[PDB]
């Protein structure tokens, strides 16, 4: 099956996805540097670029970032003078990304900031960061439901959320599992069933990172 | 396999769609009429209304109605003077979506037009109808080249179009396809790729449905 998904995801990059040299040398400097391959897929970071453009957004926060690859996209899709803020708990990863950032010209808009996400977080509303109308999770998946806590925290009515991977390979119903990613991830789905004033759904998909999913929220 | 995909999907409506026994009477109905099951799934149909809430939609075209099913999920996505236009060739399919629309008490924000799409499309351009902001392809995926085109003419910067059922099993991929619905897919990817005011992307999927997939594209 991954075979048939990966070739599905290469016809889908190849026509509708024109070749960025640019963003393959980010993959090509991460795999120089031994970062691992966890970048987001080029169509899964074209559908949050186009999310972002549909958003209109302008004050984006991003929990990691690894070399930056989805941070590109997503500050890609970026309105007038916004920005983008993204979370990094390695000091390697965010000195790669951030030489990425360099690399895509993106450098005026978007804040690498290096350290734990929740500590991170905590400092963002400590300073005086405008609410944020586009929030992408993609760290330490065990870490949800605090993330949500916070994403939720630091939004305003609108404000949409990603949630990256989770559903692994269908790992999510296994209730009695005792991965904390996995126990995170099912307290992340009930968390967001808590909150009345944020409504979601979660599609599952394939292609060439394997069978996962995510889930979009929008802050009412 | 494809009880994984069922059972993560029932989870994922579990947690994150309360139960609507609106929507389970319209799916009901287009059972006991016989319909086909070819509705957007639930979390389908929710990623609809959340993308609809997101670009803050005004003007809806939907082609492919079946029972509303779809139409009811776009449709509460809609705020002020929103109004959805939806194209179903199927006279007792147009008559059972009224039914449906009207039960879920939204044919104040819906109308449904009988015919062949292509014929409907041209009467809607004849009319006065102010650009649709967003378009849901989702009838006889053979015509996808030509509603492209429509829904491009239709269109407005800014305009998101989804098509929907574009991946089929993975067969998307094999051009020597003798089924004319794969051909008029992959004419759909081919053309967006050859319009420079659509920019796309298309995420595979996997759920209560089966494998399969659609497509994001923003008019510029
Ligand atoms: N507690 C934590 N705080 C901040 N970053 C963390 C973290 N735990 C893990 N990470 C970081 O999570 C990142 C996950 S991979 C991020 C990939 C990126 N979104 C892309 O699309 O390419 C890694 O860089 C990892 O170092
Ligand atoms: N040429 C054409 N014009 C308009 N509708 C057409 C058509 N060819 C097929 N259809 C209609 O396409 C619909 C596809 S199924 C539509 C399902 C709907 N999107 C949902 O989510 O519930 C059927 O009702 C079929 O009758």
């Amino acid at each position: 099956m991954i075979e048939t998904w990966t070739a599905v995801d290469q016809y889908v990059s190849d026509v509708l996805i024109p070749k960025d040299s640019t963003l393959e040398e980010v993959l090509q400097v991460n795999a120089a540097a031994n970062l691992p391959a966890h970048d987001v897929s080029p169509t899964q970071g074209k559908f949050l670029q186009l999310l972002v453009q549909i958003q209109g957004a302008r004050n984006i926060l991003e929990i990691g970032t690894l070399g930056g690859y989805s941070t590109i996209w997503l500050a890609r899709g970026l309105s007038s003078g916004g920005r983008v803020v993204t979370l990094e708990a390695s000091e390697k990863h965010a000195d790669i990304a951030r030489s990425n950032i360099e690399r895509a010209n993106l450098n005026d808009r978007v804040e690498v900031r290096t350290g734990l996400a929740l500590d991170s977080l905590q400092q963002i509303e400590n300073e005086k960061y405008e609410p944020f109308d586009f929030i992408f999770i993609d760290a330490d998946k065990q870490n949800n439901p605090a993330y949500f806590e916070w994403a939720l925290k630091l939004s305003r009515p609108g404000t949409v959320i990603i949630g990256d991977n989770v559903v692994r390979e269908g790992e999510v119903i296994d209730n009695t599992s005792n991965d904390p990613r996995v126990q995170g991830i099912r307290r992340f789905y009930e968390l967001i069933a808590a909150e009345p004033r944020v409504s979601a759904t979660a599609l599952q998909t394939v292609g060439s990172k394997g069978y996962d999913g995510f889930i979009m929220a929008v802050v009412k």
